[PDB]
């Protein structure tokens, strides 16, 4: 499922295939969604047919992006596309090549009733070898688990002194694994097919979304993979280490206000509970719902501040494991890695336990728009002050 | 606690406390927010100072508008609160008395590192007997349990074949039981005063929010709260009971959607499971948390299309709870009610169980976008052709 | 309980029975359903005939693979069982065996009323020793409980950064202890047989399915 | 270890034992508080002296209630407590019977060093039936795993929409097996006695806080 050359007239659309550029003549290389698709060499996003009328759709990711997470999730088929206003200086709708526009538009026919004019989405994200773009989907505008209004909203944004507002959009892959591009180029010369795909019609008709939905296989990450890449996050992650080196207990408080942005409500949180080794059974309660229609469910925290050096092993892990008996799961933070050996035991076993690494706190931090040590120590100072 | 007359003009600020207006000529109500607070006699929001620096500012509501569903989350002390932009034809920050400029100035200040600029935001709900409020607390905008850029946003909301943007705003309840008047008014006029409230200080210094969170005590929920209202909703699920009545399982599905839309991911679902009374054994299954750092737990699903004059009893979820051996939980979808006896063996017991009824559906489908009969019908449409 | 050796060629399939391979000389044990049922030493889909007209159908699972949870319900009789598309990289349809067409196909003629054209299927688990496996029943596409497309159901797994597609298929196990050696031969061979179970028969003239429930 | 009656006016206070009974005239059932310590007859908290200076401090619980769950962790020799206020309608330190002050001016004062004000605490559960308490032990406000801003914390509970405060109160059991009622007595009177177990002057003087573990 790797296509290159002259291929890229021929076959079709498929999930997940990488379709990969050539070199044509002195350094020039060839887009591939030019003969793949019809669209041009050019955007981020790219169209066919007119901005007003856009007949076909074609938006491309790097996911490299920190500033704007663009992100597909395999296991919902949910695809989050941020829009082109990304600096200061411009209103919302008003970009070079009015991105925005589009998007409003858009979400506009989809709310409105008619279906008709929404060109077909279709996702690629860049592998980034060279120019090479992996097919994600053929998707559409909103989703079947979220509100209505919440399908494509304007954000704030404040960048070095400025606020400025940008759209996130989401979207819904479709269950179909293979698009005709037969079908791709004709509805992309403004012609009517009869050769959409089923889920595309479906959806035409009756507005009801079928996603393509892909949980994940078992997956025992690595120590890279736990560990921030770049130096600065790392430094993020020091400034963390070195807070809590005169006090290791507080560290506790920290870890609990990173659950709070990880889990799906505002976490309560019991961090005083004295424990049988001398330590502290940190516990939290979630609600799973919306009230009146919801649970509460209990998780054990275990919060490790260690250096990247030292990893966290089975002996960590089982002390939370044992602290999970009488409760729903648990969650272990810690700024540094999980072990080959304790995340292979965990994830076989089948323990209901969270593992929370460095990259993940990095993540964490970074939603909550902290992306520089002064930030995060005065994120800090907002933890301890408000614990 | 009850408070009205000249007692508005000497009493502290307490969270939950009813505050009533009384009875002064015409035999309307002297605004009890005027003597209590200094704000001026009418308004959803009302602020003292001037719009481009308010110096306090009233936020009131009644969480009787379903169209803008502003919410008090007693458990976590989130509030959330929709702009003045309710109708077409007007720019998101043009409105009448500027309540989304007002909102848009208050989460700027907040994010450029301004929060001396920031006044005091009090929230009243209404109790819609006579004139009267009862206080919530002091907030503070923006969320702990969110990420920077959602906690103001921009919706599109479409009313009679237009499209028009508004606020959704997110504050937090800070943790005091007791505002004081004296701090109140001072800061009104406004001087400075150093009767301000510690974690009003905390949030000055470090932008850390130290929230109000008051859990939920059990809870048995009436016949007239699991069933709907007005004669329009009742409406609504009557045309859910009718569409099924022909195929009673499938029902399965539409109990599916709802749960998709009730639950925090997209909820994985295999509702083909041929189970031991010749019936089927949905099942679900839903991540906690955000991947790499997630858990999967599964669920059981059952869906029971009554009339409402058929409760939902001990034998059906009994059948539930028999199906939540080796699973972590179970959600009970029902067009009725759960009775008495079967609520209270629910609550009583452990058992982890949402117990989705009538006019939690009635909810779920004022955020999906459905408030009309025909809506239902397109929607229904759409679950039968989406499975 | 307990059939290896020359056994394996004389005894019938008896539900709940276990067959287990023997040691041969230079690379260890010889699968039991070779001499028992006939057909290819290895897979976890194997069949007799051709891909256009499959004659026998032999379906194995050892029920203790957590990515494809293979089930089987012996209250219900139902038998839940996973495609041979195991790895990202290749379309639903393409295997190297050809199971996800063939149980396409299979299911396709159950739902349009060609029974006559799905062959037998034997189901077998394997159990704790080397190359053994315990029979379940003779099985026929789709449940009693469920529709017609709720039997056969297409779902996506992401393995490392690719999303690929496998078959989930229900069967349901038909109520008879015993099914006979000459009649899976028989049918394996293509001849055609008179020597089928009763349900089986019943199944393809009345279309009603008898299913085994443990009591 | 169970005692009734006049038995009631003569032992001392042990830890695991049982303090029961009795009948009376009517349907009176006579609390075995009031003559083995001296504090009145009901209460969840019972105390004596003024409650501005209290001599004695007698906290009972039925670690029965889902809502404030009262802890006693063996373990640790952990007492986890709740406030008095258990219903909406009255402010944190406004109650009844006073409870919630008292606790704020005991943790104060143990958190100021002042620990020579705090009173005795006796801590008894609820056994099963009539009015029968255990002793579990003697107690100091604190833990040695917990700061001091950790230890006397306030919460809110929401009910019938309406969100009120109480107290969650951290208690350590101090390791002594047997509790003398000389002292008990002594001290509720408000005399200055030399009869106090070695770990509460322990606790006094250095603070110092020994412990009850179970093996």
């Amino acid at each position: 499922t790797f296509f290159t050359g002259e291929t890229l007239g021929q076959v079709d659309l498929i999930v997940d295939a990488v379709y990969a550029g050539y070199k044509t003549e002195r350094g020039g290389m060839a887009d591939p969604l030019v003969p793949l698709v019809g669209v041009s060499r050019q955007g981020g996003f790219r169209y066919r047919g007119t901005r007003e009328r856009p007949t076909l759709l074609v938006l491309t990711s790097n996911l490299a992006e920190p500033e704007w997470p663009d992100q597909l999730d395999e296991t919902t088929g949910t695809f989050i596309y941020y829009g082109d206003n990304r600096h200061p200086g411009r209103l919302l709708h008003d970009t070079p090549r009015f991105g925005n526009q589009l998007l409003r538009q858009i979400f506009d026919w989809a709310h409105l009733g008619q279906r008709h004019l929404v060109p077909p989405i279709l996702v690629f994200t860049t592998e980034a070898t060279g120019r090479t773009f992996r097919f994600r989907g053929l998707a559409v505008p909103g989703s079947p688990a979220l509100a209505a209004t919440e399908d494509l909203v304007a954000l704030w944004k404040t960048t070095e002194g400025q606020r400025f507002q940008n759209y996130k959009a989401v979207f819904t892959i479709l269950d179909e694994a293979v698009i005709p591009r037969a079908w791709v180029h004709a509805v992309g010369r403004g012609e009517t097919s009869g050769l959409a795909p089923v889920a595309w019609n479906a959806w035409l008709s009756a507005g009801g979304i079928r996603p393509l939905m892909a949980p994940r296989s078992l997956l025992v990450r690595s120590k890279a993979e736990q560990l921030p890449a770049t130096p600065e996050d790392q430094a993020l992650i020091e400034v963390i280490r070195q807070r809590y080196k005169e006090n290791p207990f507080g560290f506790e408080a920290c870890a609990g206000a990173l659950t709070r942005l990880l889990l799906p409500d505002v976490a309560r949180l019991d961090l005083t509970r004295p424990w049988r080794d001398g330590g502290r059974d940190g516990i939290g309660r979630l609600r799973i719902g919306q009230s009146p229609a919801a649970i509460e469910v209990d998780f054990a925290l275990e919060a490790k501040c260690y250096g990247a050096n030292n990893a966290v092993g089975v002996k960590e892990v089982s002390r939370l494991i044992s602290r999970i008996k009488h409760r729903e799961f648990g969650v272990l933070v810690t700024t540094s890695y999980v072990d080959r050996q304790a995340y292979q035991e965990v994830t076989d076993d089948g323990h209901p336990v969270i593992l929370t690494t460095a990259q993940d706190i990095v993540g964490l931090l970074r939603s909550a728009g902290v992306r520089t040590p002064t930030q995060v120590d005065a994120w800090l100072d907002g933890i301890t002050a408000s614990v």
